[PDB]
């Protein structure tokens, strides 16, 4: 049944809970971000509301093929009515078309759910400074001190520095990146832009792209693999056999394979810096991790949250589990504690 995490108290409003039949007593289904795990569920048979971001919409009338009638995108930081109720829709930081929802509810609590999202301190001059959130629906993914990681910025830096001197030392060199849902689009896109090259992909990948309103993305991808040199290729497929494989495939237009692998967080983060990360190679391929993460770190979370100063944190990650609950809990006090709330 439809866990009380994803129903959205003294309004009939759920978020993210496609996966359950009808859910008794819903009015109006809300979704996050377009990521499977959350629109698990949805398809052209669906025949209630939907209220998503423009992008997210684009995403489930050309992916999904969802009926245009059940689609209701919202603008971004604006006051909306939605079944009596006053919404707002606010930047998640998390992969495009990704929201948190503020719910101003009657009786005058307010409410945030954070769908996925990585906090940033640019958050806290949104709308959300401007009065009192009373209940958070957080994602804690990464809720424990060992997951750091480093910026955005940081990794990408990494990226296009090691792409653009494998190719200029070998110019027989192609650059792979793995993907297997939206978000993530700058590690490819910057690499690309360095090397003077579009990025080329499946006809599936590239629909998928088109529904993201990226500026002069006509400019920046293609269909045609042969004119460019980073490919974008399956997430599973980024593997020596995989691009072995795929190396044949170009008819020995190229001699040597630099791949990504953009990584959530892997264990060597606890140990190793950005500056000194190494690939795993097999000959003519190497296959690179990088912690490119669209989730907060724990000290990113912790801040977010102790800014914000909510009376009471709900979970939406890591709920399956006693010792993870209580784990959670521990930190938010912890955390509640040192800032006086
Ligand atoms: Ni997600």
């Amino acid at each position: 049944t439809c866990p009380f995490y994803k129903k959205i108290p003294g309004t009939g409003f759920t978020v993210d809970a496609f996966q359950y039949g009808v859910v008794e007593g819903c009015t109006a289904y809300f979704l996050t971000h377009f990521h499977s795990d959350h629109y698990a569920g949805l398809s052209k048979h669906f025949t209630f509301p939907v209220y998503c971001s423009e992008i997210t919409g684009n995403l489930l009338k050309n992916k999904l093929h969802v009926q245009e009638q059940y689609i209701h995108p919202l603008p971004l930081d604006t006051e909306c009515i939605v079944n009596g109720v006053k919404v707002v829709l606010l930047d998640a930081n998390h992969c495009p078309g990704a929201v948190m929802i503020l719910f101003y509810l009657p009786n005058g609590t307010v409410i945030l759910h954070t769908g996925d999202f990585r906090a940033d301190p640019s958050m806290e001059r949104s709308l959300l400074a401007d009065q009192k959130v009373h209940m958070l629906y957080l994602d804690t993914t990464y809720c424990s001190p060992e997951y750091t990681f480093p910026s955005q910025q940081e990794v990408i830096r990494f990226a296009i520095n090691t792409a653009f001197e494998a190719v200029t030392l070998n110019p027989h060199a192609l650059v792979v990146c793995g993907t297997y849902s939206i978000g993530k689009e700058k590690v490819f896109l910057a690499i690309a832009d360095v090397l003077g090259s579009k990025v080329g992909m499946s006809q599936e990948k590239y629909k998928t792209l088109q529904c993201l309103n990226i500026p002069e993305i006509n400019s920046l991808i293609t269909t045609d693999m042969c004119s460019s040199l980073v490919h974008l290729l399956p997430m599973m497929q980024i593997n020596f056999k995989g691009l072995q494989s795929h190396l044949k495939k170009c008819g020995g237009k190229y001699n040597q394979i630099l791949a990504f692998r953009p990584t959530g967080w892997t264990h060597s983060n606890k140990f190793t810096r950005i500056a000194d990360v190494i690939p795993q190679t097999k000959g003519n391929i190497s296959i690179y991790g990088i912690p490119y993460s669209e989730h907060s770190s724990y000290l990113e979370m912790k801040r977010f949250v102790q800014w914000l100063k909510p009376q009471k944190i709900i979970p939406t990650v890591n709920v399956g589990t006693w010792k993870s609950r209580s784990t959670m809990e521990k930190y938010f006090r912890e955390w509640k504690l040192e800032a006086g709330y």
